[PDB]
């Protein structure tokens, strides 16, 4: 008719739509798209009345506990009738924290952390649990994962070493191939740097954290790293120009500073660099109060934060309460000459290339058909294969010559599984697992270690539980074996820093305890390397199982023999904290077990 509009039509270059929408809109319009707020504060009003380009949930920002994936469906498009509702009709994009699955939602699989999807040292398994989290992301209407974490950890003192594939750049570039399962492969012609998003059925990524997130003083969660642009390039950098060839749809920035300049008012490596050097070409969001968190006191001259780091070169503002005010403030800014309309117009063309680009506009709403993928089985099946992969064997008898321990055998007349973290799911998911810092007890649908052990064994075996039995209980037991497992609590970002690496109590003394009565093979759960010389001493066999996830079944895969332990170290286990940071390659490298030990075990 000429009731048509060229950025409405599907069959039209994406830069085609992007430029005719782009042309149509106000300074108000504009604005709107640069702000992401929580679900939290929007309403319908608030979204049709503000203009406002995208929503998010932050960690435990849910619509209920317990929610159905339909729940999920039904909030997301509620938001999304109202964006549909204004003028211009822009669809909204939103996103959350699926970093290890669709890991805030009850039901969703949950796959092992990072850490240990490093210890694999398999990109393809890397890469098919992005497809299956797309799945689940769009199971709940969801279509923006903030995800990878592409830092490279360099002490595992920082809180966030979990989230880091490996110490090791390499193997951080490696992991990359998240990005093409979340996303979809980009087809043969591709430029680097521009975003892709096959349609329907994927989701949009997230390179994050811009950049040398890993490389802070002491490993203190979101402070200063100091190195040399040579080495922050060298190891910081790399990851980076992997996800522009894999066509990342966005890249989040970091709360750290390098060598004293806060990431969020960097002009010169967020333009300079990542625009204008990489050729990214999707869009830039910031940090949760990220632009807040420029100044001493965070929040203490908002008008300024808006204006750096807007002029730095970011595209979209995690606000994500205080909409009205960040609004007033750009407004003002544009207003004023203090912020030229070509900056407002290049932020909005690249939030509308990825929408575009992603299919946002001809699918803006949920797809009620794959809320069954949920806590799919094949998607269980392939984190418990995940899990059992990403385990390292670090002892495997106490002297050369012992029987090895593992494999255990699956009939024996009585076995004892112990210890804090045995039979408790949320510890072994650990931190971004349906609360922000995850939580304890059985929080969401999976199977814990004692779970999988009652599972393996052969009807015969009789299987006691006990949590923290003392030395005369296992001695009088009439025990064949134990399997016990401690290790860290769930942490997430600042919270868990931590300067000591020891682990909490009682852990080694229930070790103690039951290693002294029975031979024992423990089970170490963590989100990093920690203090394990006496964990190891009393140990005939001790497993580094990182943060599995929800499938338990994966560590029994493995202790029963029903597969090989492969795994090996993605990071340097240090011998003393007192020696870190301390990186394979450095000149005083004096490691317990170096990157890349693990011992092996043969199938069956
Ligand atoms: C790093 O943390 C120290 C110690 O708390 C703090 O005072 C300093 O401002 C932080 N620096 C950053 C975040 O750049
Ligand atoms: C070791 O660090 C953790 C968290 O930072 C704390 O809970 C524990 O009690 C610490 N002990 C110290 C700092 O002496
Ligand atoms: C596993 O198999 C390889 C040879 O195929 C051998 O080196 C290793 O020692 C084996 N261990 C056992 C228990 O078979
Ligand atoms: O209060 C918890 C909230 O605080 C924020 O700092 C976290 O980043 C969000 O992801 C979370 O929803
Ligand atoms: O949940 C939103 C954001 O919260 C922030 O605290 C984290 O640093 C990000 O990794 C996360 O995406």
């Amino acid at each position: 008719a000429a009731d048509y509009v060229l950025y409405k039509d599907a069959t039209k270059p994406v830069e085609d739509r992007v430029a005719d929408l782009l042309g149509r809109m106000t300074l108000a319009e504009k604005i709107g798209q640069m702000t992401q707020i929580e679900r939290l504060v929007a309403t319908p009003d608030v979204l049709r009345d503000n203009f406002i380009g995208s929503l998010l949930s932050g960690g435990g920002s849910v619509p209920r506990k317990g929610a159905t994936a339909k729940e999920w469906q039904d909030m997301v498009d509620g938001f999304q009738k109202a964006c549909m509702s204004t003028r211009l009709g822009i669809p909204m994009i939103y996103g959350i924290d699926a970093v290890h699955g669709q890991n805030n939602v009850y039901g969703a699989t949950i796959f092992p952390h990072n850490v240990g999807l490093g210890a694999t040292r398999d990109p393809y398994l890397v890469k098919r649990i992005g497809e299956a989290t797309a799945l689940e992301v769009r199971a709940t209407g969801i279509q923006y994962a903030f995800a990878p974490c592409i830092a490279v950890c360099r002490d595992p003192r920082w809180g966030r070493c979990y989230e880091s594939y490996s110490e090791d750049r390499r193997i951080v570039q490696s992991m990359t191939e998240l990005i093409p399962g979340l996303q979809g492969d980009v087809p043969k012609d591709f430029t680097s740097g521009m975003p892709f998003v096959a349609g329907k059925n994927k989701v949009a990524a997230c390179a994050k954290h811009f950049v040398g997130d890993g490389g802070t003083v002491d490993g203190i969660n979101a402070n200063n790293t100091i190195i040399n642009r040579e080495g922050l390039m060298n190891i910081h950098m790399p990851a980076y120009k992997n996800a522009m060839d894999k066509g990342v749809s966005t890249v989040m920035i970091s709360y750290s500073s390098w060598n004293g300049v806060k990431m969020h008012a960097n002009q010169d490596l967020v333009t300079g660099y990542l625009k204008d050097t990489l050729k990214f070409k999707g869009f830039v969001i910031s940090d949760w109060e990220g632009i807040d968190r420029i100044t001493t006191p965070a929040g203490s001259d908002y008008s300024y934060s808006v204006k750096a780091s807007i002029l730095a070169g970011l595209d979209m503002i995690m606000v994500p309460n205080k909409y009205q005010q960040f609004i007033s403030i750009l407004t003002g800014h544009v207003n004023g000459g203090v912020i030229p309309m070509s900056r407002i117009d290049d932020a909005v063309t690249r939030i509308l290339r990825v929408k575009f680009t992603m299919g946002l506009f001809e699918n803006p709403y949920a797809d009620p058909a794959m809320a069954e993928q949920l806590g799919k089985q094949e998607h269980r099946d392939l984190a418990r294969e995940a899990a059992r992969k990403s385990l390292v064997l670090l002892k495997n008898g106490k002297t050369s010559t012992d029987a090895p321990l593992l494999p255990l055998p699956k009939k024996a007349p009585k076995i004892l599984v112990a210890g804090s973290h045995a039979d408790n799911l949320g510890y072994q998911c650990g931190g971004w697992t349906i609360e922000w810092q995850g939580d304890t007890g059985r929080t969401t649908v999976g199977t814990t270690i004692l779970e999988a052990v009652k599972a393996a064994v052969d009807p015969s075996t009789v299987v006691v539980f006990a949590e923290n039995p003392d030395a005369e209980f296992v001695k009088s037991g009439g025990f064949s074996y134990a399997i016990v497992a401690v290790g860290e609590h769930p942490y997430t970002e600042t919270k868990g820093d931590n300067l000591n690496l020891t682990i909490p109590e009682p852990g080694l003394s229930t070790v103690q305890a039951v290693c002294g009565g029975v031979r024992c093979a423990t089970v170490l759960i963590s989100g990093r390397p920690v203090v394990v010389q006496p964990l190891l001493a009393a140990s005939d066999a001790l497993v580094a199982a990182w943060l599995p996830g929800s499938e338990g079944q994966g560590v029994t895969d493995a202790l029963f023999g029903d597969f090989g332990f492969t795994g090996r170290l993605p990071r340097t286990w240090f011998k003393s904290v007192d020696q870190l940071p301390m990186n394979v390659g450095d000149a005083h490298y004096d490691p317990l077990f170096r990157l890349g030990y693990g011992l092996t075990t043969n199938a069956t």
